[PDB]
Order: structure tokens, then sequence, then C-alpha cells
């Protein structure tokens, strides 16, 4: 029950238009036959940008899942401490000050972990508790999220951390013309993101300004493992997208923010303030559809969307940053909503102030 | 937060040492080092251990992808083998459960395994998920910890840790080297299971492992290099250094010494030890830099013997081992394991 007291998000310094991206991108090897489905794709996403970790021209050439993975954990060490410090310095706090670290990535794979090396660049205490969690995908953010607040409920003199950073651009290895890779090649960008998250006792010492996790409720979609996830072999990590996942959406959506903010004594009119993940744009039209929710409100989503992509993990935090930017009004609830493979969701509430 | 039930798991399959020796020697290519693998094999001081592929089908596993697959298969009717074992001997249902960690570090599952067992055991769809990887080998302990920690701040739930390894399958990757070979002699497959249950439900439930007291965890400076997965096409290498045992006898007696030192406890107050058997050498760096007599380890020694090391897996089978010994009440306890970082947990217990 504690509360966030900073957010930062970061970025590969490449940014790409989306013609761009679409313009080259047809001109790879073996990819040009495919022209017309990979123009219409890259143009239904409603992407208009995406920070890429390596140069555009070099991806063509990157082909081997053992050299993008070393490159993986190269390169989302350095974006996760810049992601780390942004948000420690927005927290007006330290490294020495973190008592528990989680990580998130569901884009390379690294033993030891994230965490273990954010760890060693950024002289965070030797006995800091690490929870590098894998395998939750798009979730992670919501996800990430919770598992801070059941820690700090628990220790509320205590600071905990969730660094998310996903390099979906270095999957390229296993990215072959067909559909779901090439949805996938429309929508995923690459990013960081931190958020530091403090105990209510140790929140009136540092002042922290972020609203409160208030409570988070997870929800496992039954018999519907393939809706997404990877197919994982010897040439990197295979995205599997499935196109029944906006059904689950819109058929079992409702009951869940029912039930969650019935608990709660609250209807789905109360919360000032939606931070949901951009899966895609059909995607943020079910949950739209599904929740009978006006335009105004998924607004920062599809700018989030417009802007840097589908960023996985990370964008909820993206977003999570820049309505908390937006000053809410003072005692308003909000609610992060998250979706990954599993299939599953996750619910934040949160509380402003 | 207190353990209430530990069970482990096995594949059926067993083989003996020189079982397994016999025919790897055969496998192709690896006849030209036969010398090496026979002296590894040896001295690894394992008698025996559990395959989850039947032994003359390794050498055509060759393909990471279809390694991975098969993981995924066996790895969740093990975990759930495993859960459900644990959750008997808690006289506890699964629908009782509020959340689910899981450790494993051999296999690359998205979703994670967890919500492969979640499904498989019918758990409440809104039951709390905490997928680890990969912790390595500390993450029984570590695991173990991260209840506690979920615990403490709800005293009225249930929380469960699967850790499920399966060594055997990354084979794919290991080839004619000292550390894929010396991993070759050392780790098994298997897995384990422990439901903890928090303060205002343990009387409510009759809660009789031991209560968890604290956990410390020890990261050290400038050392990723002692182990860890070379991550690539071949799937999953090994990497493991032999400056290891010297990171051991320079920090650990250190590590436990301060932990304890927060407990105002000395060595001599910990009778039961429950260590992580990494094979004979670092058995020996942990009792010689803790100053611990032959009894004190002797549980992990034949655990090394009977089931190989399962990486994050034996420590689970060690503390069950320990507790069906059933430790003077009220007498205290130390988890002690080490993984990937390369870093360091331990866990106090006290039991009851």
């Amino acid at each position: 029950m504690s509360v966030i007291a900073g957010v930062f998000g970061a970025l590969p310094p490449h940014r790409y238009s989306q013609s761009e991206i679409t313009d080259s991108f047809v001109e790879f090897p073996g990819l040009k036959e495919h022209e017309e489905i990979i123009r219409r794709l890259h143009a239904a996403a409603k992407v208009n940008g995406r920070h890429l970790v390596l140069p555009l021209q070099q991806y063509p050439s990157l082909t081997d899942f053992g050299d993008a993975n070393e490159i993986f954990i190269e390169k989302a060490v350095d974006l996760g401490v810049e992601a780390l410090l942004g948000a420690l310095d927005d927290a007006n706090l330290r490294p020495s000050d973190i008592d528990m670290i989680a990580t998130a990535t569901v884009t390379g794979v690294a033993v030891p972990s994230l965490d273990a090396r954010i760890a060693g660049r950024l002289g965070l205490r030797p006995d800091v508790r690490r929870m590098p969690l894998f395998g939750l995908g798009c979730v992670a953010g919501a996800a990430g999220v919770a598992r801070l607040r059941d820690y700090l409920r628990g220790a509320p003199d205590d600071v905990a951390v969730l660094v998310s950073v996903e390099l979906c651009s270095l999957t390229y290895p296993a990215v072959k013309p067909t559909v779901s890779s090439l949805v996938g090649t429309a929508l995923f960008g690459d990013g960081a993101a931190a958020v530091v998250a403090v105990g209510d006792r140790r929140a009136e010492q540092v002042r922290a300004g972020g609203p409160d996790i208030l409570d988070s409720r997870s929800s496992l979609y039954p018999d519907s493992l393939h809706i997404m996830g990877w197919d994982v072999g010897s040439h990197g990590l295979r995205l599997r997208l499935s196109p029944d996942l906006t059904n689950l959406i819109e058929r079992y959506l409702a009951n869940d923010v029912t039930t969650f903010l019935d608990a709660h004594r609250l209807t789905k009119d109360d919360i000032g303030a939606w931070v949901s993940h951009p899966g895609g744009p059909k995607v943020i039209d079910a949950v739209a559809t599904s929740l009978a929710l006006p335009p105004e409100a998924l607004e920062l989503t599809w700018r989030s969307l417009g802007e840097i992509g589908n960023l996985s993990s990370a964008s909820i935090l993206h977003i999570l940053r820049d309505t908390i930017e937006k000053r809410p009004p003072s005692g308003s609830a909000g609610l992060m909503l998250a979706m990954g493979p599993g299939f599953c969701t996750e619910l934040v509430l949160l509380r402003w102030r």
C-alpha cells in the first residue's frame, strides 16, 4: 500500500520515422517480395516513430541469435542504469538507498540477470534483494509495480525499484516474413523504464510525489497459453501472436475491472486517470469498447503509441510518467491496466497524492 | 511466515554414474576425450542421477529448439507433481494458494512455467505470479526468501515456490571443454516445491515446517564472469570458473558472520546447516571457510551422491532431508546457497 516517488523512461538516441523504417525495411534481403503487406501493416499500426538500439541499416546483417543476445546484454544494461538514475534523481534518492530491485525483460536472456548487472554498475548495496522477472512480458509494467507494493506493504521504511528494459529490435534474427512477425515489425520499438516506490512511513521523509499503489489484481485467462509468447529456437526469440487476442479482451475484461473496482465500492466512472497498455490499435479499441470509455480517456496511450511505438513492458511506465506529468486532480483515483503472455491481465489501483 | 510443506519430485528414469559415463563416452566425437571424462565423472562423487530422457537419446538431441520444446513439456508435469506433493504435505488445496513463484534457469518459456502450472492445477485466476529466471542454484534459498518477503506483507495468505531444473536438456550446447564436461559430471534433473504460510494463517493450518526469520543476499563486486549461461544458437552453454572456490574461501565467512551478528548468533548456535551441493571442491571450501565438522554437512554430501546437483532444486531436497530428520525444537538453522551474480543467499530458519 505504498507510494511511487519517481518515474523515468529512457530510449535509444536513434529515432526513425515509421515511413523511414518501412521504406528501408522493405528493401531488406528477402522482404521486398512482401512489400504490399508490409506497407499496409506498418501503416495500420498508427505508429509514427521508433527508437532503435542499432542503426536501421545494420539489422539486415543481424541474423545470429548469439550475436544479438550479446548486443542485448551490453545494451539493456546501459539503458537500465540510465533509466534507474533518472528515476532515483526524480525521487531525490541514491543507489545506496535501494533495498530491493525488480528487473523486467522478455526480449533477451541473461544469466547472471540484468539486475545483478545494473547492481554492479550503479553500486547498489551488496545485500540489495533481487527479483529478475522473466516470461511475464507486456504485463510486467503493471505486474512489476504490483510486486513492488506487495513488497513494501510489509516493509514501510523501504525503497524498492522496478527497471523495465525491452529491446525488441534485437529479436530480429528470428523474424521471417510471416504475418505474426510482421505484425511485430510494425509495432515494437526499443526502450527502458524505471519506477522507484517507497514505504508509507518512508514516504513522508523523502516526500514522495507519485500516487500510491493501493491494490492490485492479476487475472489469468484459461486455455489460452497460445494467444501469445515466444517460440524459442536456434534462430532466436520467435514472436507468437494470435488474432484471437482481441476476442478474449472484449468477452472478459469488463468482468475483471468490475470485480476489482467493486471491492473498493467503486464504478468505472470514478477512475479519473487510466494508464492502459498499447498492444496495438485494435487492442486499444477493444478495451475502449469493452469498458464503454470516451476517447478522452485513453488519449495518452494512443499518443505514446504514435510517438515511441509499442515498447512491451516499458510502455505502461512511459505512459504512467506521461500522466503523472499532467497532474490530475488531488484525491482522484487511477487504474493501470496491462496485458501479456498467459494469457493474462493486470490491474493496479492507484491514488494520486 | 512459516514453512508448511516440502516435497521433491523425480523423473522415473534413474541411472548410476558409471552407467551414465559408460554410455556418455560413446557419444560422437566424445570417444577421443575418454580419459578426462572418466576422470571428471568419477571425481564428481555423484553415484546416480535422474535424467528426464532415456540415456541413448541425448546423442541425438543436438537442436536447442527441440530441447527447449521438450523442456516445457516435462517441466510442468514435474512441477505440478512437486506442488501437488508439497500441497498435500501441508494439507492444503491448490485453490488455497495466493502466490506462486517459479525458479528455473534451464529452459526459456514465455508464458512462464508458473502460468502453465497455475492452469494445470486450477489455482485461482487471481493468484500472484512471480517467475524468476535466472537466479541459478541460488534460487532455492532466494525463492524461500521472496516467500517470506511476500507473506510478511500478507499474514493470512498461502505462498508457494516451485523450482524445476532439467539440466540434461541443455545438452545441445555441451562441447568437449573442461567446463561443459564438468557440468556433465555434476548436474542431474529434478524438481521441488515449498509451501509457506503467513503468520495469522499458520495456527489455523497446523504449520509444521520451520519459521523463517530472515535472509541475507550478497552480490560480490565485479564478479559476473564466475557463473552463468553463454546464450546463443546451440542453446544454453554452461560457463563456470575455477576461480570460484577462491571467492568462497575469500568472502563466505564474512557473509555468514555478518548475517549471524545481526541476530547476535554464532556459527555454534546453528544446528542444522542447509547447504547447496555444487559438487565436492565447493563443499570443502564451505566446510573450510566456516569450520563445520563433517557432521554439519552430511545431508548435502549424501544428496550430491544419490541425486546429483539439481541446480536451484537441490537445496530444497536437502531442506526436506533435514526436516524429516526433524531437528530439536527451537534450535535454529541456516540455508546457504550461491549462484550466478556472482552471489550468495543466506536463510535463517527456526525449527518447530
